[PDB]
């Protein structure tokens, strides 16, 4: 039978990708969601035609608050309510812009999203999820990190914080969970997709900076990754954090 | 005109040492502290009975919620208010306890407030805060040597089982500490760390835990005293490391190299 | 056409593993060795038995000297005279025993020369003669295996954890050098897998208790998989990136 | 009674200043050199007429070879010899040029003799100058040894592949050396410059091409500033401290590509 993955803000970029190759590989699959309604019902649809019955749309923010557990656990069950089961978790949904230390958004509601949707989401969906199994299988949690987190952009150290605490969270995680048989990594960017309302010679200079072919991750690149991460040639990883960034953590100033 | 620091969590313990040894080398001292009120002003008895008027005291929690950036801004504001200036902030208040993942007190969302709001949020509230005031300060134009240096843990990358949230919140500070360095670096601001292993155990742990947790010690198979941590604190806001910033000093007796 | 690929130490436990799933995904192989000839033999044997002329074995000491250099030219040579090309380099021959620092009549250039020269000089130098012969449907890699415990060292264990360490370093600046050439350059790191066959049980499972995942060793094979994960068409992008396959050994304090 | 330094390297930039600067706090040093004969005799004159016989010279080649132990044995021996004690190592001396992983146009050397000495200098020399100081160790004292490692290591320059092995296997030796010398209290640390002092061959255009670089005061550091970080980590103020290599590079590692 199918095993199900949770991937969290699956609409579009690289979640979807992730979504679609899991689906490829045979998975049942919850595209989670926050604003892009029309996306994520778009790649269910597609999914749904490929394999009836095998994508489920969830919709939250994950932003924290007082009801983000319930939100992670409601997520989690989803998965459970629609398969019967949940093998795979992929952390993918991040907020992310700059927050400058010297001066719209108060600060606590820029924490709130930075460090909820990279840090805390992921650390209470992976208690929901653990807490959902125990109380054969290849059961893992992928998270999705950043390979730039030691050489930070410059006006970005919320969101930076909260990969670094995702890194923790991977780590902590791996080494809890174990006992279980859930495996915990990550997968870290470098310049992958850029954002689609950023200039054509701002996206050149990052694409410009990537020894390996001068070029940004495609989303299949980065799936690609995720997907060797929860597959049986695996089985003895785990707390492992895999760049796919071309080189780039490599390159000095 | 003596330079100024401020000190968070520094009643007691690690950062009493800090504020001590600060004091001794000069600074006048804000004693921040959260619920040791009694401790934090017989320190500032004792540093006060040695130089009049060199150290003052300061309440706040340091959870994260919607006041945490007010209270953060004021105690860089008592700093301001007491001596004039603010030379150096020192992150070293902390929540610590542990937060299993799997069930078998406190909501988890407290415990996030707490451990990542202690560990992370409010020293990145009271790093704004420390660089807003310094906004207007040119390095090339003043002989100044501010700098910030945050309460790290050698054991990040080799958690404690159980401790997901508070290792989680020392992450971020790493990650602050070497974000706030690049960032601040065109203020003259330097901002570091200092990464304990072992040092001062729990007043309530059995002395057979605390054994346990000696013999893993290479060098003396014993923990660091709080002085010990305070003379890494003393060497990172001194003029003898004028270039060194985003560094993360261990002193840990080789714990973190280790293997299970 | 068929790739090739280089694994050096390939005659037994890990190297064997490897050579084997690369042969199974369809790689023709030279084998290189030191001692085991036999072993070398039987396997490059059981290889061309399942498909004939696909591979080949190579008789090389790795040990660092002045003649080090060439021996590494012709174990790449070799690929290229047997086969035609050569796609893949596995670095996975390592010299292993503790060199205590306050105190076999080894002496401790000898040791040198031997832990230094397996884990990171012959290493560098086939390299060098790697991407010689390269100087688009190809996808050329190298992939060295490190040491997931390189920075939470085993104790007298000093010149072998410099040797390792040095492999890291070798790893990262040719994955940033030979990137213009479409050359990806990864690791992959065991913590625990093959324990020495003498070794004795008690000793074995003091080292498995203390890994989280499943309490045991990783199978040749588990190294294996992470190997052929990075040379693969799924790992186009990565280069400079060594996994560790260590079941979180790496994250247990002491 | 003082004690007792070697610093290797010493004659001239990082590794003067770190002599000079052990001197100052009160130690007798070790000057080893290797080429500058004349820059070491005259730092041991501006010592000695500070403080009168508180400064030996001591050349070795520090490349690699089956000499290499011995040499750093003499090293070792030399400090014993003019003042019967050897409380502080500082590795410094250092091989430095780019080898190439390709060659297209054929340089010098052979490139057995480019690893004899990129690491032979960087890691091997610092190993047995370790295995030597410790064993040689006599029976209130503060022993340890710095050694001078490289903020850049992890994004390491172009074709520097051989100096940037050397100096991740000086690395791998700190770690392995403080775990194994802890039990005696023996100390093993490390600084680790970004941008310090250029080469004097290096046009000034190069040279300001690297300044800019360094977030913190876009200048490279003093080699004064670098032996400072040293100073600290052989003082009674780091007496807990084994293992770390801190760095001294004005934030320079902390800068994406
Ligand atoms: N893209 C890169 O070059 C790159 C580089 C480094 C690291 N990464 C990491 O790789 C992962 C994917 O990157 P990406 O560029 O594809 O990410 P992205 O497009 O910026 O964001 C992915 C999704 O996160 C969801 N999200 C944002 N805020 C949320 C909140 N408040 N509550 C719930 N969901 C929220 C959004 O869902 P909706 O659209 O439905 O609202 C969004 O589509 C991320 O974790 C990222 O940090 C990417
Ligand atoms: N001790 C060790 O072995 C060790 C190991 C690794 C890292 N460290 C780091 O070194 C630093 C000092 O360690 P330590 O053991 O001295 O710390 P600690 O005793 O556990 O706590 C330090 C102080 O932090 C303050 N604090 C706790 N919760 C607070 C909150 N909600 N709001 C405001 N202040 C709060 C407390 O002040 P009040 O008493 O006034 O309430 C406490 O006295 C910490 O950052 C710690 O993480 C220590
Ligand atoms: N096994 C583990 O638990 C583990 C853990 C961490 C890292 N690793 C790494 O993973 C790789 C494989 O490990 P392993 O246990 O399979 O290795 P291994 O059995 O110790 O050695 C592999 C081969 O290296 C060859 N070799 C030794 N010295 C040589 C020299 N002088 N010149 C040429 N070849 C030489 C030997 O070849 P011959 O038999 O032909 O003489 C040997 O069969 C190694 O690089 C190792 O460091 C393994
Ligand atoms: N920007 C920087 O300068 C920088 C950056 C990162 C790391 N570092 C590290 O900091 C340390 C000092 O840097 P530096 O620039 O002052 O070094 P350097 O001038 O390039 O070299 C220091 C000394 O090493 C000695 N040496 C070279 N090859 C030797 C050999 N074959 N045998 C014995 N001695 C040899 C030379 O002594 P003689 O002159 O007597 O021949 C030289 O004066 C080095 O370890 C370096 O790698 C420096
Ligand atoms: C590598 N990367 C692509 C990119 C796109 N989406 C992401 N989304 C998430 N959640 N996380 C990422 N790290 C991420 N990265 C980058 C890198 C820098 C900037 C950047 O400098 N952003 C500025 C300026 C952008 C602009 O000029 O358009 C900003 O204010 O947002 C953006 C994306
Ligand atoms: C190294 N150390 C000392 C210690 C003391 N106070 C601190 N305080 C803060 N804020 N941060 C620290 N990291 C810290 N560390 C430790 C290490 C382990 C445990 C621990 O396993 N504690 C368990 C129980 C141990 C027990 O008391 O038996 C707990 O539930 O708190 C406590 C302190
Ligand atoms: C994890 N591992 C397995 C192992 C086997 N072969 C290898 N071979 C190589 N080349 N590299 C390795 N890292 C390696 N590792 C280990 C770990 C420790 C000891 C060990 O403590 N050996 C001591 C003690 C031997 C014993 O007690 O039986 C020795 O003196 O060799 C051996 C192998
Ligand atoms: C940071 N730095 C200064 C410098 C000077 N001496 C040293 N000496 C040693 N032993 N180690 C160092 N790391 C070192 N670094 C650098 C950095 C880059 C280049 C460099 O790109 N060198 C090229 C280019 C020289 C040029 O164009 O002038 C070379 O071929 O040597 C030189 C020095
Ligand atoms: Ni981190
Ligand atoms: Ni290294």
């Amino acid at each position: 039978e199918a095993p199900a993955a949770v991937v969290t803000g699956a609409a579009k970029r690289i979640g979807r990708a992730i979504a679609v190759k899991l689906h490829q590989t045979g998975y049942r699959v919850v595209i989670h969601y926050h604003n892009s309604a029309e996306a994520a019902v778009s790649l269910a649809d597609e999914l749904n035609k490929e394999r009836s019955n095998t994508a489920v749309v969830c919709q939250a923010d994950l932003t924290n608050s007082n009801v983000l557990p319930a939100s992670c656990e409601e997520i989690i069950n989803s998965c459970f309510r629609a398969f019967g089961r949940c093998d795979v978790l992929v952390n993918n949904a991040s907020a992310f812009y700059p927050t400058p230390l010297v001066q719209g958004k108060t600060v606590e509601t820029q924490v709130a999203e930075l460090i909820g949707t990279n840090a805390i989401a992921p650390f209470l969906l992976t208690m929901s999820f653990a807490q959902r199994q125990k109380g054969s299988s290849n059961l893992s949690i992928v998270n999705l990190c950043d390979a730039m987190v030691d050489q930070p952009c410059m006006a970005f150290s919320l969101y930076n914080m909260g990969k670094h605490a995702l890194v923790g969270l991977t780590q902590s995680a791996a080494l809890e969970l174990a006992p279980y048989g859930i495996r915990v990594n990550g997968v870290a960017p470098g310049v992958s997709l850029l954002p689609v309302a950023m200039g054509e010679e701002e996206k050149d200079k990052w694409r410009r900076k990537v020894p390996l072919g001068r070029r940004e991750a495609s989303a299949e690149q980065i799936a690609d990754a995720v997907i060797f991460l929860v597959s049986g040639s695996a089985q003895y990883i785990t707390g492992s954090i895999i760049k796919v960034d071309g080189g780039l953590s490599l390159v000095h100033a």
